[PDB]
């Protein structure tokens, strides 16, 4: 197994996947690394199994159909994995914890949102459809763009949203378009 966490790229107290060489901090993995379970298989491995069991699940989909899906176990897992892919980018640090807003010439968002809030909401099964999870994730970046206006820091929102959107299209097999 790797000697660093797959998500944050640091050493520490690492749990090792039994079916692949990745390793994780306990609360870096999503869901948090399960207490017992020998063998244990990481989220990467569990996602690859879904695909292998249903090869047709990789054919293109429309985003509007994906969003309306109910959050059954496989869609819950897909959203957990998509969240974890965002945390995998170091620039996620800016969007992880609860923000606050006191900048001359700007007003804070009406509905603040952040990654750890989405993480809690997934863990507590608060989303009934994929749409709920995707709306809260997109709201993180939209809030940031609106608040930071012409400051160059707005670009961090564009960057991390691009990581989100690319991974969304991959994990949910969204039909490729020009
Ligand atoms: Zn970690
Ligand atoms: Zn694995
Ligand atoms: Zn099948």
């Amino acid at each position: 197994n790797s000697n660093i966490c797959e998500v944050c790229n640091k050493w520490g107290r690492l749990f090792c996947c039994d079916t692949c060489p990745r390793s994780f901090h306990e609360h870096c993995h999503i869901p948090s690394v399960e207490a017992n379970k020998n063998p244990w298989s990481c989220i990467f491995c569990r996602i690859k199994t879904i695909q292998e069991r249903c090869p047709e699940s990789q054919s293109g989909h429309q985003e509007s159909e994906v969003l309306m899906r109910q959050m059954l176990p496989e869609e819950q897992l897909k959203c957990e994995f998509l969240l974890l892919k965002v945390y995998c980018d170091s620039k996620s640090c800016f969007f992880a914890s609860e923000p606050y807003y006191n900048r001359e010439g700007s007003q804070g968002p009406q509905k603040p949102m952040w990654l750890n809030k989405v993480k809690t909401s997934l863990n507590e099964q608060m989303y009934t459809r994929v749409e709920g999870f995707v709306q809260d994730m997109r709201l993180i970046f939209h809030n940031h763009k609106e608040f930071y206006r012409e400051d160059k820091f707005t670009r961090l929102g564009i960057q991390v949203q691009d990581i989100f959107e690319k991974n969304f299209r991959n994990i949910f097999a969204i039909q490729e378009t020009s």
